[PDB]
């Protein structure tokens, strides 16, 4: 039967730090990891910056020798995976290995090495696409390189539903848990879509924010100037862990996941519900699974993408589920601050949850200057704002109509 | 405890026919789907043969302006999930749209899309990059698509673990069945990686039969003379249903999943373990869920790539786990037909393993002319053998070292 699931390991890459606790300083003191692109020229582009990760050494992690043949996304996965399982305390031993998966996702994976060797076969021919292209590129394989280097041997997979992977992913792997398929799963997901195809088709769908000449002030969740998401990109993994077993082993226990919810729109291959239908079925799902009364809700780290319809649509959903309880809770976007990490915004921001939980403060919604029409909740505007956290929730909204959310609330 | 999960609808596009009753009659003949690929110049690549659907016609499923949005691999997809769909007789109403979902997956998604995009972004800039590039590339697009049309709002997801996608997918949606997450799921994959990213990727390896002369005879697995897989295109997708569920409605029942095993090799990044002692893991893990000895397994659709490494570790892993029942089982690879579908491999041969169980017969494996050293079991060489079959195994072992076992059994 059913068994409990706490996080006893955190790690991270974001546009704010190479950690976890370089990261959560960024997000208290409402810092924007939003800049110009240098990494390429991007001047015939509509968008021009993003949240890039800035000073990333793979050589802290990897041989250079191993690092060559894997896409960023596959580097920035491992990173925040190999942090996790080192915070965690946890050892791999010949008793255990069985019991430990994987499960680290991503949206579009290794859209920057296909283009790289889409180049050498339009320019060169067949005879220079790398032989390590399939392997270096493909999704599954932050999962399968994590497995090769720590020796698990346990359930090995990986999600790809597009800006919900994250969360589905820490959500499956707590299941895997729960039910007795393992007893540890590392989970989480990693993006790098800032390539020349990443911002030429979000720019193509005119998705994006185009506030090239300020771009920290470009991600604005449920402000009235706000004009699309920020492209970003990075890392979350968390060690998942049956709670007898970490209490077995005396682990440092950051929280506990009660909740998990998904459901699909079945509205629109891109675009939400105005009246957010499908994010209320899935956070009542999550409530429910949690066994919570919805007034119990203190703190919900909001999808919060700074598209005109998505950013409204969640403010309808919560109103829906919460009804007067909405009023009292506290919402925030760390999208404000980080952009969008796509299908590792539900680990980061898995993450920034749980921390909320461990120093009881909710993370600010910067740029919040003017609340658009019916955005009039607890919006945390400008400032992280101390407060009593009990639970906290997590949100992620995908293409598909795919939705997916995390209930978290403090172990004691 | 755990709710019985059946089989109610079947769907495929393959090499050997556009549905399933084409494709079983192909198999049961020992008809090959491999050709030199057509309208596709392969001059520069050492392969220029492979398994592509022939004479496909999307507006059976999908206006043209429709199909012009998505990549071929979720047009194969889509068609494949609308068969299986249609052939449950399954009445999506009100009253159980919440309860229906799908998990669909791809190992590779959408090259042929990224390929063309490509084209466009090096030669014209990136304003020629179609606006539906990103939603119509993702690999949760098929499932994202699917509950769109049919107004789904169970579970929905999509798995990529390389080659073990469709095994993957169809376990882990009978899981969400077995523990009531859901009532209904429509899970698979579908692959079109037959472009020159496919090609050239996995030709820069060498992983890839280069018999251009014979392409009937590339795939040939356990044979002495073979020299890597066969690179084939489309999609299976079945109609997973609580047994309660489908005898209420009165489903014509095809066979039961009793058993889903995962495992990770945690050894190599392309290759298994000499002894495929992964893949043992996996199976033991797949009939110890089933509470099923290994003495009771009559048929094993094996992964059988026709690589060297690949096909001589399921031979080890078989041994290892039956023991002296190793030679009273019947295994055959259908890949010697097929070739390899990569992440719609597992969803293929999941429906050919069900059809075995229907009509009381073992697939051959074409082309085993010269058995390998240590190739000596049941490996139904040359011709189908009608025999016994109650229980009926399908592995699929992937990049990564992820594997996949599911465990189907005779339903009166
Ligand atoms: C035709 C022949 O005799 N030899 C040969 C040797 C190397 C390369 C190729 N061409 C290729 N597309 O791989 C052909």
């Amino acid at each position: 039967s059913r068994r409990r699931v706490v996080i006893t390991g955190m790690g991270m890459l974001s546009p704010l730090g190479l950690d976890v606790p370089s990261s959560w300083e960024g997000i208290l003191a409402g810092r924007s990891g939003i800049a110009p692109i240098e990494h390429m020229d991007l001047s015939a582009y509509s968008t021009r910056f993003g949240g890039s990760v800035k000073g990333f050494n793979v050589e802290e992690y990897l041989s250079a020798k191993e690092a060559r043949k894997l896409d960023l996304f596959i580097q920035y996965g491992l990173a925040a995976s190999f942090q996790a399982v080192r915070d965690s305390g946890l050892e791999v031993t010949d008793a255990n290995r069985e019991r430990i998966g994987v499960s680290m996702g991503s949206g579009i994976g290794g859209l920057t090495n296909i283009e790289n060797n889409c180049r050498s076969l339009f320019e060169q021919g067949p005879r220079r696409i790398s032989p390590f292209f399939v392997p270096g590129s493909i999704i599954n394989m932050v999962s399968g390189f994590l497995s090769i280097h720590l020796g698990l041997q346990g359930p090995n997979y990986a999600l790809t539903t597009a800006q919900t992977t994250g969360t589905h992913s820490i959500g499956m792997a707590a299941r895997n848990i729960a039910y007795g398929e393992a007893d540890v799963m590392v989970a989480g997901g990693s993006e790098m879509a800032a390539c020349g195809l990443g911002l030429g088709g979000f720019g193509a769908a005119r998705a994006l924010s185009t506030r090239n000449d300020e771009p920290t002030r470009a991600s604005r969740p449920w402000d009235r100037d706000r004009d699309g998401f920020v492209l970003s990109d990075g890392s979350g993994a968390l060690v998942l862990e049956e709670l007898e077993h970490a209490r077995a082993r005396g682990a440092r226990i950051y929280a506990e996941l009660v909740g998990f919810g998904m459901s699909g729109d079945a509205f629109h291959m891109t675009a939400p519900p105005e009246d957010g239908a499908g994010a209320a079925r899935c956070m009542k799902n999550a409530l429910r699974d949690a066994g919570l009364d919805p007034r119990q809700v203190d703190y919900i780290n909001a999808h919060g993408t700074s598209t005109p319809a998505g950013d409204i649509a969640e403010i309808a959903a919560v109103k829906s589920v919460f009804g007067e309880h909405a009023h009292a809770l506290s919402m925030s976007s760390t999208k404000s601050m980080t952009g969008h990490l796509l299908g590792a915004a539900g680990a980061v921001e898995a993450i920034f949850s749980v921390l909320a939980l461990r120093d009881q403060v909710a993370p600010p919604t910067i740029n919040l200057d003017n609340p658009d029409e019916g955005c009039d909740l607890d919006l945390v505007a400008h400032e992280a704002k101390p407060r009593k956290i009990d639970v906290a929730l997590s949100n992620s909204f995908g293409f598909g109509g795919t939705n997916g959310t995390l209930v978290f609330r403090r172990f004691a």
